């Protein structure tokens, strides 16, 4: 048996709508310490990984360890049926091939029940190496989304540099070029180990940005010639994290 | 002759707003009770009844029953020119052919005046069967639109199965299934009086919610063999009413 | 050297936004005195014509008269970066080629630096049409702008009757007829000074009502014989007016 009770069901309905952009089907990697996935996504560009720990879920039971192939279409589609205060409990059977959706409402006077076939996919984990840190930004989620979303009208890259002074991201393009300088303080804290200057697709950032309703505040993690991590906390649970190579 | 007065004009925007979507054209009978419009939908698969009785306006004056054939996008345009506040008077003199609607603002400063030519529409008699209510469902109008939007993501039919303690939606499709379970308690009413289970297009029944704005409740009456009656009370006025046949079994 | 600084910069905004639907490219002409646009709009009917003067800009210096021939298309997308409540820099060097446009907010923490591409325009050559004023009505532009949209759904002109106590906005189409009359009290004043009843394309007044942010009053100046005008005050600092003729003559 597999089953997790989460009292704050919006998390869930957020975090499907932060991967169903990117990803079109991928393995929940399922287990007593909690929820994994881990996918490339559908243009095999980018990397997303979530982490769900048994300890944010107010349920937690997993018998045995399992490994479950969602159509995230389906799953977001069927999330969009729950409010945003539901109560939403996962629950799938030993070997797979059905998982069941359960949404009650607060008033505790309606139940919706919603059961998903499961996919065949043979998916295998890719390794992730240790981190360097050599920039780490913290900022405002809101705003990171708006930068990516203002330059990709100037062009379809963003130069990251980021010295001691503060980050800075330019763009360059058919109208003409821009740029946005970020200095350290809605907080921006920016800690500089050694300077960095990479560049990255904006599509593919724009995607990452749809994971802003988890939380307030993201994370950017540089260092030369490993891919940028664009992080996202999920309070009290675990983390959303999207990983995507420089340009050249 | 006819000329009545509604202070509360946003009814009437509502009112075109829940039937234009479901149907393009119809009569309007107009008499000293008031108004009544039937109508089949443009697929002639479920039909519509409005009442305004005269009592619900604030004047109200009728010397002659008129049959007033109207485009109801038209007569919906003319009301997109009204705000949600201004009192709204409607005019026709004996023997139709236009329909004078007057839309004065509260400041007083303002007034609006439109005139909408009618149409020539053939008019079917249509009976409605007497109502058996095996079941009535009381529930808000928001929850009712709630849960056949989300459906309709699952399915393009619902089957609705009323029993003692309780209402199930459910519905199938690619993707999977669903079903979404209502006890009695915002409060959800249930009087089941004979089991029922009937199966409806859920197209339809999202066209019937439009009438959502009007009140925050709807009424569902289900039996067997008889078409489902989905209706929203126009408070201190009238109502309007949806029927739909259910879906027939296969074999 | 040409240099202003806005502090408002959410006008601007608003100016390219009233300005986008309406015409792709315009020279921008740069002068002591501060800023002037006109042009055609891009189907060549109306006319549009911008003022602001250098006393509305917070900063303004202008070393030498310029002609920048500017993408308002692009320039709309580069605005759209800014927030409402930037403070907003234009530079431009002597002999032009980029005009340079610095949002700051206001914390101080974020600067943004934009760099666009100015383009040589053969400018068409347009006067500003001679005045009469026969009619003049004062009213809030929110509901001049929902006039022209309601009757729109009726007909494709409407016809303003002017009285000494009011006035009438009328149209008709297919489906019927509709007027709306105002009096004078969101105040609307009217001065009459000779009496007017004028057609105009409701398509093409839709297109002015974009500049409704800039105003809560429009003014409609109304005369037989010459272009009307439709006025929208950008507070302290000029004008956006459009013109359109009341006859083919």
């Amino acid at each position: 048996m597999f089953e997790a009770r989460l009292v704050q069901g919006s998390i869930l309905k957020k975090v499907l709508e932060a991967l169903k952009d990117l990803i079109n089907e991928a393995c929940w990697d399922i287990s007593s310490s909690g929820v994994n996935l881990q996918s490339m996504d559908s243009s095999h560009v980018s990397l997303v990984q979530l982490t769900l720990r048994s300890e944010g879920f107010d349920t937690y039971r997993c018998d045995r360890n399992l490994a479950m192939g969602v159509n995230l279409t389906s799953m977001s589609k069927i999330l969009k049926c729950a409010g945003n205060e539901d109560i939403i409990t996962l629950r799938a059977e030993d070997n797979a091939d059905t998982l069941a959706l359960v949404f009650e409402a607060p008033n505790q006077e309606k139940v919706s029940d919603y059961e998903m076939k499961l996919m065949d996919l043979d998916v295998e984990q890719l390794g992730i190496p240790e981190q360097e840190y050599s920039c780490v930004v913290k900022m405002p989620s809101g705003e990171f989304a708006r930068i990516c979303r203002d330059l990709s009208h100037i062009g379809d890259a963003v130069v990251i540099s980021c010295a001691k002074d503060g980050v800075k991201f330019s763009a360059s393009g058919e109208l003409g070029n821009g740029n946005i300088k970020l200095s350290q303080t809605e907080a921006v804290t920016i800690e500089m180990n050694e300077p960095v200057q990479l560049t990255f697709a904006l599509r593919y950032l724009n995607f990452f940005t749809k994971a802003t309703p988890l939380s307030s505040t993201v994370t950017l993690i540089m260092s030369a010639d490993v891919p940028l991590v664009v992080e996202y906390k999920i309070a009290d649970m675990g983390h959303l994290k999207y990983y995507l190579a420089p340009k050249i």
